[PDB]
């Protein structure tokens, strides 16, 4: 009998950055049918499927007859975690952000392409709104990325502080996506916290989302163990030394802490290089109600939007040389659909609390 | 010696959407006896058995001699979870509702068919009662389905609020079945909650059934951690971002929250696009007591009844093209047994608190 | 077919002191490509890769085709833990410190070498600052190392006591790195403590980092179970007998306890042979702000810096004979870049709170 | 291909009483190199290595190529636990103490031999100090050993009661080592206690080290669940019946309970056949400060010292016939280095709080 | 190569009623040496070894070379648990007591035989003391055995109530041994209790040893959850129905409950068919102090002593026909060493608080 090439199954896992055994099992199996008569190949909308179907068709036919499908898939997913551990130690943080930028760019190529469905002018309308949320937003995003790549101790955490629906969550969400980090919850007690800080292992950045304080109940704010728990994690936030995470020994990743208006202890405040104070501007919310497509299509919280922001505002030099061809081609695509004159118009419509696109 | 085709066992699992190793083991084994002399084949009431017996008879004879039955079955059930992960990412939410609609329709074909036992006029009597429970109920159900398919953030949760035996539970039950979601319990403390929110992984929708509040004990209402727990799950309900579920990383599924008359916090209230206030109407309960067959046959809480409601009221265009032939044939079946004139009569009998069928 | 030499995979694990299955899996796999056309070989910056690529190229080609990659890697990592248990019993504590010194020295050879990026004069600037933090710092570090090697009961624990940003943490961090120990947390309750003291198994030294007391809340100090927990661990700290650790039976390793200004019980105070009282000197902090490169490059907390301190100040006799050639060559490298005259100048700039390097 | 003799790996485990899989893996592996060119063989200081290297050289060469090293080692360690269970039932308690005495004697042969480093006159200086700690100390140690071998119910527990640094801990430590028992902690709550009493399975004796009471906080004594927990363990201490230990069903082993000056309940006091009241004598501590080598070399708490005490004081008849040749030869070794006249001088120096050796 | 007969290893496990994998591993291994030159065979004191050595010598030689020793032993121990489950359902309770009686009798044959060490007149001295503890003690023991065999609901529990050192514990211990039951602890909270009641699965009888009450602290009695926990276990004690034990579904075994003088609730008191009130008689304790050999040799708490009591007092008819030959021969052995005249003398010495044997 024939024998499955585990190495080739493993190749696909690597090529698609598959961290899911089950997803790899069903994804590989869909490759057993003939590509010449394949509808998902004809549709050309799942690159993880149409770019790989011809390469894995015979191997997937063998795989379909295996008694050992999960075991083959476990080794593959394990090779992915292995490749990840290698890079977390071998790769420079700039090399890691380029790798992330390519991910968003591949996704962008697809959804804004021939077989995609997303509308670029809608995302550009989003870029405008985002650029209206803070003064020098292009520099605000750029300084954050630099902050994360450099990852300098006591100078790698940004605190987002504002009330509900003031942009803080959305910016944190969008920045987390742009970097490709993970979101943490520190409102649980010290006991369960150690396994939750483990979600930080081999991560480029992290966002401690919606950190809650105490005694602020008199202000319609929930009491939580967040600020106290974070106050303890001095070694984590500072990143002067390597911490001992459980779920590895490494410098805890840099990122963002988001919270409502709670009192920050003197000690926890000293842990932030930067504090942005988000406040609700009536014009921003009115415009969004008038531009419903943004919320409906989850555009604002997207890293693609923030990559698009940066592609629009920054020269090719402001990006890594390994991705100059990509940026350059995306700059021409933007030029086609939008001009600096019409981009300022978009922002003007935001100030007027009016629909961003006319 | 002969060797079992795991692929063919796996095929059956897929074909019947089997998520149970034990059920697949006993189901496959029943196929070892000769179909020509099979009583369950002659009875033709278990489609999962009579549609598959001829295809798996020789393989099941081999399977019956295997030392590795659970392992063969585990791979099959695993292929099912795999196929599920693939779709949760690849399939459109409309494609997922059609897949569900076909499930209810296959069940309907059977129980209302030659070998079935359920009485269609009894289910139609149920459709009437359901249509009497709310103004524009056809549009109420239709708007919910659209809500779920579109799955728009801050605009994907419906709150059902009413006292005991006022229709809220039954509608939620029936809608949950129609969509094929799961039911959750948030009255437990924050600690056990995380594994319970895991019941949400790869689900089309969810119903947080019987959410309890506090201090309402003075009103014969039980105290519970429900409303507070839900108040914390802002990121879950809104679905603006991907949450981290444990039992996957995904947008938490949309659905319904059901509760008795408890005070809803300003923050938890802002999470609902729609709030339906169920109140006990004497005529509805009297009619049901007069129509005992509905409760006895679990007709009201059935998605089949709500599919039947929609087949009765909506034109073929209001359904997906992939299921037009099915709807069309079911429309002719309804025409045979019921007329618009007699359907209004059914509703008239409900208003009179009288037996729905005469 | 060909068969992987597990012994050779195991060899690499030993040679690189790999305690990580995943890291060994991805590290071995990177050896499958041809060394002659290998970019990581041409770059010559990952010694764990370029020193081993030619030796493991054919074996890694076989490994790449294995179905048993994790199992092969588990045996290797297990041989490492085995080799560690052997030494913890067979090796003299001086032999263990030399082994550690070689580790820092190999790292130093690389980062200060042809393919390295670190700047030696920056680390030397760090040596200066460190030597300004305490009187007779060379003798302070030297006495600690002797303390650890000798590991004499009731005379093997040093207590670092000072406020935030006074050098205590940094010295403890740097000394921990120089020895190659682990850091512990005793602020958790007695229950979870036993598994945390397990982090001490087969360790040369340990640092109980940031031990918290009680009632000192009136002084902006957090309440913690640290001092009480440590007060109980008399048998641990003294090291007169073998304790029973869980995660082995051994003398608990010696080291440091660091704490803010909290009251030390009479009994816990008797457990320390030495107590250094760190106090914030304005000139030290001003100079560091003026020398940002130190903090940015994590130089102060490095054992490499403290090895460099000792290489600068101590004659070849003050080190073990097994590493005389290394010390001697590093002494010539330092002579080239720095003189005693310019080293005193560096210290003079520290006293002036001025940039250490001119 | 060649095949490893598991039986021979198992033999080595038995021969060295190896209860550690990892230690056996690294210990066996060190035997793969040629004994003729082996430095650890030439050094002749690790009997577990030099006595076995020639016997396991070829088998270790095979072992080095095995894919199944941990499994081979697990069976070996399991044979050790098996051999232990056999003896705990088959061996007489005198046979078990001889087996222990041989262990200390083999260790003594080595460290006081050609390749050893320990100084016998230093240990003899220790014997003196120990003999000064209690009247008729030779008879005190002898009566304890008899107590343990006979293991008579309600007459097998000795309570050591004294303040910090009064000899109680050291005697308990030394006696525990002489017998080869284990140390227990009963200051934890009843819940975790059952698994901790499991440390007692197949043990010759146990020491409940540093048992704490309550309300004695007014006397600078820590509150603990020790005395109460022990008060419950009537069936354990008495040893009239077989208890049900969890980690076996057996009589709980006899031994010592050590505590500071806390009130002993009437019921817990009735459980002790003997109570020795240790009190700090200024001369004993002064002499020890003057003889630093004792503390530094962990001589006092050693069973070797107490075996040496007994070899010095007791005639060959006072020991088991199976070890008469060993005792006799050790008696000649002592005669060479020490006389009764100079031993009394050592004790005289203790009374004077002066260095024991002149 | 040769292959081990697992069936024969399994045979030995059955033959010796081995419930311990490790004990079976070391016990089987001791059979590898030649019986003709075997010292344990020549000694003839371990029947589990000398009766089986010749039968398992060749198989044990094969076993010694196995890689699969624990697995072979696990199947054997499993066959024992299997044989036990079979009997718990198939065997009559009289058949189970005979099986137990044979166990004590085999042990008696050995220790009172040619190679034994126990002195029969010492055990007979014990029989006397035991017969002095209660009026009609032969009938008291006999009625208990009948009680246990019949196992009639609400009429199968005996409550032993008395203070410390009044005979209650010793009688319960001795009766538990005679029946071959297990001892339980109900002083723990309801949570851990369910796994502890699991110790009752496939048991002939159980003793809830030292059950503690509350509020009796004013009487130097410890507070405990015993009496309350037992009060809940109505279905357990009564044995009218089958309970659901966890560690099986069966009637919970009958036995004894022992407690100090605590108040028994009306409901818990109704659960006892019999209550014996043990009180300290000065003559009984004085005699025991005068007969130290009894306590030292654990004679009183032995089932062998109570079997010996019954062999002395009861005619052959009072025992099961399957063991008449054994009883008859033991009756002749007793006749040889003791007469009714000298047995009454023994009892007379007990009343006088004098040494039982003259
Ligand atoms: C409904 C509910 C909420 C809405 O607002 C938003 N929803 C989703 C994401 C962001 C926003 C807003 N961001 C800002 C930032 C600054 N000033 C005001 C706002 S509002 C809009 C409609
Ligand atoms: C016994 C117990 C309960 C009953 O009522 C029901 N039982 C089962 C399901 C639903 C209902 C009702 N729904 C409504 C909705 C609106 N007004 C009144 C009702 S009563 C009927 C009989
Ligand atoms: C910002 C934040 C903190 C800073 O100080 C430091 N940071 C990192 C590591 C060490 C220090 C200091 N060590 C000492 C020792 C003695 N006197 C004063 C100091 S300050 C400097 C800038
Ligand atoms: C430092 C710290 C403690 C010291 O004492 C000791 N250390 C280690 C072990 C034992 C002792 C002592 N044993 C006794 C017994 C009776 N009277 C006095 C003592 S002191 C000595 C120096
Ligand atoms: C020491 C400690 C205790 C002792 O008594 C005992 N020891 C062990 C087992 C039983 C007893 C006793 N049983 C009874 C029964 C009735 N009256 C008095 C007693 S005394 C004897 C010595
Ligand atoms: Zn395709
Ligand atoms: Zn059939
Ligand atoms: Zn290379
Ligand atoms: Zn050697
Ligand atoms: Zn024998």
């Amino acid at each position: 009998t024939k024998q499955v090439s585990w190495k080739l199954v493993t190749q696909y896992a690597l090529d698609t950055k598959c961290e899911d055994v089950f997803l790899l099992m069903g994804m590989y199996l869909n490759f057993q049918e003939a590509p010449a008569a394949c509808a998902a190949c004809a549709a050309a909308d799942q690159p993880n499927h149409f770019n790989h179907h011809e390469k894995h068709y015979y191997n997937a036919q063998i795989f379909a007859d295996s008694k050992n499908q999960k075991s083959i898939c476990q080794q593959a997913v394990d090779t992915v975690a292995a490749k990840q551990r290698v890079d977390s130690l071998h790769m420079t943080r700039e090399e890691m952000l380029v790798e992330r930028f390519n991910f968003l760019l591949d996704k962008m190529d697809l959804i804004f392409g021939a077989h995609g469905n997303a509308v670029l002018e809608q995302y550009m309308a989003g870029v405008a709104w985002i650029h209206c949320l803070l003064p020098q937003m292009d520099t605000v995003i750029y300084e954050f990325l630099k902050c994360i790549v450099l990852n300098i101790p006591k100078k790698r955490y940004w605190l987002f502080k504002g009330p509900i629906d003031s942009g803080k969550t959305t910016l944190a969400a969008a920045l987390l996506d742009l970097c490709g980090g993970k979101s943490l919850n520190v409102n649980m007690p010290l006991e369960r916290l150690n396994f939750e800080l483990g979600v930080g292992i081999d991560q480029f950045m992290v966002v401690f989302e919606d950190v809650k304080g105490t005694g602020a109940e008199s202000r319609d704010l929930p009491s939580g163990h967040g600020i106290s728990n974070l106050d303890c994690l001095r070694d984590y936030l500072d990143g002067s030394v390597k911490v001992n995470l459980e779920r590895r020994t490494q410098v805890f990743p840099p990122g963002i802490v988001t919270m409502n208006e709670y009192s920050v202890p003197r000690t926890l405040q000293a842990r932030f290089v930067r504090q942005i104070d988000f406040r609700p501007k009536a014009y921003l919310r009115k415009s969004l109600s008038c531009s419903e497509y943004l919320l409906e299509k989850r555009i604002l919280q997207s890293g693609m939007t923030l990559l698009l922001l940066l592609i629009w505002f920054r020269p090719v030099a402001d990006f890594a040389a390994a991705i100059h061809e990509r940026i350059v081609q995306w700059k021409e695509r933007l030029d086609l659909e939008i001009s600096m004159y019409t981009f300022s118009t978009m922002k003007a419509n935001v100030g007027m609390g009016a629909p961003i696109l006319d």
